[PDB]
């Protein structure tokens, strides 16, 4: 009885991250899975990390370090309930994917928004704590990411250099940090040139890959992997 | 007569952030540079890429495309009036310094909003006006960014790679893409963590080095500069 958390970062329905999002529930809801989704445009979510973060009492209202701030706010209950709420789907699954549009080699800003404030020191990691020893350890993630340059353009011998290089910040920084083991990326490669057959095959390519998702070993998240 | 813009990220004024921007102000202007802050947090800068930033009337109102409309609406200048102010303000400038802690391998999401929703496509880059060839060419960009990891931490074997690692989406994917020679990053490797002396040593390294700006070569924004 596996449970899947989905943070969903389009602005539009009916683009092609909308119907990789549909997809992924429609796959996992008919395995029996329990599915949630956090479809952050949507929810309108706040990607500013600051003080209104903080519901009470701040530990030094003169000089406001938000790192220190919202580490205290969670070990005390006063962080704000929009992030303690997201914490709550993370608790609970098993595997949660992220499905956004690349933005500047990168998450959309509200997306990067989510990371900044949900995954909070105390919650997601501590020092000591982190990488191996981060506190989501057991869970897996996976990106699920689309983009505007081909295959071709993100190669080592490409203008974008190889794909794996701007997952780096994600797969390491992020995820690998807080404790997640990392599922192999699925990159879908420009869809808005690709014909109608190759996006209905980029589309049918990531429902069945979910058809085996639980079957699948994280990968080596290293630099070797990541640059060789 | 060189016009510096100064993206600023940082929610509190005596950090050492809030710091080194002063520091860049204070000398800058000493040097009869003229200078403009964009001071992120204070602006309450909206971070996230959506249909609010268009104030006409929608290229095609069934399906929102961000970046389509986006572009349409830079050449019929019915851009929202906080995306075009800071377009003018990197139109007129000659070095734009981001100054900024690093959040998750990356810039907060405050600054990544920036980023998606200045550098429109029409405004920073263009098919075929990219990397050498941006729009932003003749341009120069500064990274100037501190971190809570100490620089032994950011090595190549180290536990969170070699900085140059994480740099990649923001140098080459995002200020080379748009034209920008990119000037050395500024790194003030764990200021939380260093002792006094090691504090104003990293601000004085960072004003000295101001000195002398507008003597020094762009890097090598390849491939080989981030990862060989
Ligand atoms: C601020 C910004 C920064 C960006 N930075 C980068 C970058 O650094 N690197 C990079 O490579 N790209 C970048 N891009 C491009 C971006 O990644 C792509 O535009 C995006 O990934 C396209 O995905 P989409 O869902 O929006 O496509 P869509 O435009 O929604 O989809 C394209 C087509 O697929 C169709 N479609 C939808 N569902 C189906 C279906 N089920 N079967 C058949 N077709 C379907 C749609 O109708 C549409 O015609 C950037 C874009 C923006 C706006
Ligand atoms: C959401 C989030 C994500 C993060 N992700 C990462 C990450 O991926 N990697 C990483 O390495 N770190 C990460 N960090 C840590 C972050 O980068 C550092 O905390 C930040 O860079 C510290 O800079 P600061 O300006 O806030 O330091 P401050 O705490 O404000 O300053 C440090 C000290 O220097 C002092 N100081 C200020 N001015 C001067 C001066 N003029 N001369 C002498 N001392 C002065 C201050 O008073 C203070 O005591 C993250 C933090 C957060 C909140
Ligand atoms: C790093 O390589 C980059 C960097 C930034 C990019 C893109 C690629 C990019 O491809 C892209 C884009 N593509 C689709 C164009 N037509 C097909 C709709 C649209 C908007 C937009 N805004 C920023 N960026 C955009
Ligand atoms: C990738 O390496 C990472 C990733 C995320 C990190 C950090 C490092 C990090 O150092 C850090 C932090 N440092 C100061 C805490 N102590 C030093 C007071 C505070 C908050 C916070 N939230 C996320 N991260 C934080
Ligand atoms: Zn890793
Ligand atoms: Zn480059």
């Amino acid at each position: 009885g596996k449970k899947v958390l989905i943070v969903y970062a389009h602005q539009e329905p009916k683009s092609f991250n909308g119907s990789l999002k549909n997809v992924a529930v429609d796959e996992l809801s008919r395995q029996g899975c329990t599915v949630t989704v956090s479809d952050l445009y949507a929810m309108n979510f706040e990607p500013r990390a600051t003080d209104k973060d903080i519901t009470g009492t701040l530990s030094n209202p003169e000089v406001f370090n938000y790192g220190v701030e919202t580490h205290e706010a969670y070990k005390q209950r006063s962080l704000a309930s929009d992030i303690t709420d997201e914490q709550k789907k993370v608790r609970e699954a098993d595997l949660v994917i992220f499905q956004f549009p690349l933005y500047w080699f990168s998450v959309p800003a509200i997306l990067k928004g989510w990371m900044d404030r949900v995954l909070c020191q105390g919650f997601a990691f501590d020092i000591p704590g982190f990488y191996d020893s981060g506190l989501l350890q057991g869970k897996l993630a996976l990106l699920s990411v689309t983009t505007g340059g081909t295959a071709e353009m993100y190669t080592k011998t490409g203008v974008n250099g190889d794909s794996r290089y701007f997952l780096w910040p994600l797969q390491h920084g992020t995820l690998h940090f807080c404790g997640f083991k990392v599922l192999a990326p699925q990159i879908s490669f420009a869809p808005e040139i690709a014909s109608e057959e190759e996006r209905k095959g980029m589309v049918a390519a990531w429902s069945q890959r979910l058809q085996t998702i639980w079957k699948e070993e994280p990968i080596p998240c290293t630099a070797h992997w990541h640059f060789g």
